DNA sequence: CGGCAATACG
DNA sequence: CGTA
DNA sequence: GCCG
């Protein structure tokens, strides 16, 4: 069988329906470009269902009984099985609207609304945006200047170098503080487009005011190309690191998050992803268990109490779910 | 229809 | 609006 | 788009 929520099933990084899931995610992405979050979500879910399957889908009948597969998603798979291509998907791929929206939304500091506005104004290329720099935010300027690097896959080797750099600065800012690699790379990805770190300290309260000290020490080593700090919500910094390369360097998006150790398991769970996994997990928590989950804790609205967690295993237990290791959360 | 994760901070 |  |  196949449970309805992605958090109820192991989803490996690599699977047996790559072509089909990729096609459905094109439509998901396109739906988001047109402001259709509901449709995006369904296409994302349907694609994730195929990721969780134990073998390739070869016939349309194998879609029977599968959640989030209705008339539209089944037709897409049906055409792919029969012709090798889905005309709607190909029509989307080739369209100027999709290509331009995809180009713009990949820019750091540019979301759908902004990308949509720029498109309606007649803008189509990166150079179009560069010709009118006066109307760009500092965040967008940085994303535009470093677009080529940020669009280049980050390798696991790169991540390890970045971690030792972060751990060095963190170690000086607060002795005893720890750094944990999260996000996609914790889920076993061999390459990605950004890096996420979670920072904490074994003694509750000592992690307070840590990130400004960390950022200052990183800035002193000339490693920060862009910095956006958010105060404690955990204290967070969305950065662009200068990562040393053979004879040169490249820009990499790095997120630093500091959480008190008491909330660390919730922060780790939220920041490990995947994005769809977390959305599904929180949807499951609220609608099936009547509990409110976020990156900070798990709230029982009936008893008005927060669940204490010492580990991710605790959280899955609280929600009555079988534990899933990070590399099985690739929904 | 009513919902679709989360929600503070820049 | 954007970041997550 | 799909679910209830
Ligand atoms: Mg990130
Ligand atoms: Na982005």
């Amino acid at each position: 069988w196949m449970p309805a929520y992605a958090c109820q099933r192991p989803t490996p990084l690599t699977h047996h329906n790559t072509g089909l899931s990729e096609a459905l995610e094109i439509l998901a992405e396109a739906a988001g470009f047109e402001g259709s979050e509901g449709r995006l979500l369904t296409f994302c879910r349907a694609a994730s269902v195929l990721k969780a399957l134990p073998s390739p889908v070869t016939t349309l009948s194998q879609l029977q009984g599968l959640p989030h597969f209705g008339e539209h998603s089944s037709r897409v798979v049906q055409e792919l099985l029969e012709h090798g291509v889905c005309e709607e998907v190909e029509r989307v791929r080739r369209s100027e609207r999709y290509q331009t929206m995809k180009l713009f939304t990949q820019i750091f500091g540019v979301g759908v609304k902004t990308a949509d506005r720029w498109y309606r104004e007649g803008l189509r290329t990166l150079d179009d945006l560069r010709e009118q720099p006066q109307k760009l935010t500092q965040q967008q300027k940085a994303g535009l200047q470093h677009h080529q690097d940020l669009s280049t896959p980050v390798l696991r080797s790169d991540v390890d170098a970045l971690q030792q750099v972060v751990e060095e600065a963190v170690g000086q800012a607060l002795p005893g503080a720890t750094v944990t690699l999260t996000g996609g790379f914790r889920r076993g990805k061999l390459q990605g487009h950004d890096v996420d770190f979670l920072i904490t300290h074994p003694k509750e309260g000592q992690e307070a005011g840590l990130l400004p000290r960390v950022m200052c020490r990183l800035q002193d080593q000339g490693l920060i190309l862009y910095h956006q700090h958010q105060h404690s919500a955990f204290e967070r910094s969305f950065c662009i690191f200068r990562l040393p390369q053979p004879g040169s360097w490249k820009a990499v998006r790095v997120d630093l998050v500091v959480a008190p150790v008491s909330q660390f398991p919730f922060a780790l769970l939220g920041w490990t992803g995947s994005k769809l996994f977390q959305r599904e997990l929180r949807r499951f928590s609220r609608k099936e268990k009547g509990l409110w989950l976020n990156s900070h804790g798990l709230f029982d609205p009936e008893q008005k109490t927060f669940f204490q967690a010492a580990s991710e295993e605790d959280i899955f237990r609280h929600l009555g779910l079988e534990y899933l290791p990070p590399e099985q959360r690739n929904a």
